């Protein structure tokens, strides 16, 4: 109700890691990661470590595979559910072509316009189409005028954890045979491997379960083929089919 | 030569992983990859799961991603280093068209000789030309005999890891301009996030100490564009740029 609002230290799983230490993921951003960021990435990163969301934040070794997976595709034309601060944005952004084309969208533009000085920046801008607005009814009017010709390359899904299932159903239609789908957190910091898991806050445990029944969906699912990727806090590609 | 024993009993790391859950590990397999698997996988992973080196078996996690990038980058002519008895040569054998090819190098034909019933049940053992020989002899045969319009799209590395730095200077002139070079293993453990690391052996320490060096030297190659990714024992996806 009334107050200070929602804080990301109501919540019990910010500190969690799925590697075995800090020091290894540590190596791996310092090593690999870092040396090969766009300086716009990085200034982007480090106000949005600052904000009240950070935890938000997509972690930047899978921003790194993203963008590899973009170019060996050849991807043209994406869609990005979630966008935040523009982290993954930017990042696919910079990955496409000069002709790219991404819709880009989020309930909250305020969140974007804090990226948007650094997309603007990178001289990337004109690429993304930014629509503010709850996802489900964009790609529902999308699945009424959109043909053939326009089917989207690659989706990064990355926006409210208890709709991914529903976004999915869209998704299929929307992104090409041969195309990528891509669901950012399906390993949910760890919890998914137990039925139980104590001490998480309401929306946390709703993600658990969400994910626990939407990995097993993903698995049976004979429209595409997938891999679950431990990087971040867990990605599932998903390849459609038919 | 004479010395120590450096059979699989003799290594320290054999049962460390990179995630510090195994529970999320078995998550993973359980949910996401035996679903998944060919049957001819599952049976091949089964056999080389008792086999005296099966510590150098891929992970089948990995295994699924591997073939998503082949399948996600139109793959059809790729080439292996480091067969063993054949798990991630029969998941790039499924993932390739009808007509595609694989050169296919290992020193021990008696290992791949343990995986081929099941390539050949799988119906793809005619994509595989296999070559009995150390590496490194076959890679500079290829860089002299390679016309332009001949060149790979895939790589996976995988073999005599001392050697991997070797096997790139080759490697980027084999594979295409835009395609890919995977590095298997380029985590070592999680024993790379350490400038020493007590109770290894000799190997296991070589190992470290070339991975830690190779890390630096991918990141800083501007032949390449670079993602480190913590999948298996981790890998290292490179894409030739020029
Ligand atoms: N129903 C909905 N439709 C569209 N966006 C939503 C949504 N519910 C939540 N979101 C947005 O989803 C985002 C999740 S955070 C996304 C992180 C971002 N992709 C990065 O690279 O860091 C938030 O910005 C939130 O505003
Ligand atoms: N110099 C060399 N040239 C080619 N192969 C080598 C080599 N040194 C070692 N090897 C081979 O490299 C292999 C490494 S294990 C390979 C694992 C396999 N790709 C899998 O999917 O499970 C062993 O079979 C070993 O015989
Ligand atoms: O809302 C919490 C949250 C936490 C981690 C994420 O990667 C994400 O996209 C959202
Ligand atoms: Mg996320
Ligand atoms: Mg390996």
């Amino acid at each position: 109700g009334p107050g200070m609002g929602a804080s990301q230290d109501d919540y019990a799983l910010i500190h969690k890691n799925i590697l075995h230490s800090e020091d290894l993921l540590k190596y791996i951003l310092e090593t690999s990661v870092y040396p090969r960021e766009h300086e716009q990435l990085k200034g982007l990163r480090e106000v949005t470590e600052k904000h009240e969301w950070s935890m938000a934040l997509v972690a930047a070794d899978e921003g790194l595979f993203l963008s590899m997976l973009l170019k060996l595709m050849n991807a043209k034309r994406t869609i990005e559910i979630g966008v935040y601060t523009g982290y993954s944005l930017l990042t696919t952004a910079l990955a496409l072509p000069e002709d790219g084309k991404i819709t880009a969208i989020d309930v909250n533009k305020s969140y974007f316009e804090i990226g948007l000085p650094f997309i603007q920046k990178a001289g990337v801008e004109h690429k993304i189409n930014f629509i503010e607005s709850e996802a489900l009814p964009v790609l529902d009017q999308m699945l009424q005028e959109m043909k053939e010709e326009d089917l989207y390359d690659f989706a990064f899904v990355d926006a409210d954890k208890p709709n991914y299932a529903n976004y999915h159903e869209r998704l299929v239609k929307l992104v090409r045979v041969g195309g990528a789908i891509v669901y950012d957190n399906t390993l949910w910091f760890g919890t998914v491997a137990f039925p139980e898991y104590p001490g998480l806050h309401p929306e946390e445990e709703e993600c658990r379960v969400s994910f626990r029944n939407l990995n097993k969906l993903l698995a049976a699912d004979p429209r595409v083929e997938i891999s679950q990727v431990s990087i971040g806090d867990g990605l599932t590609i998903c390849r459609r089919l038919y």
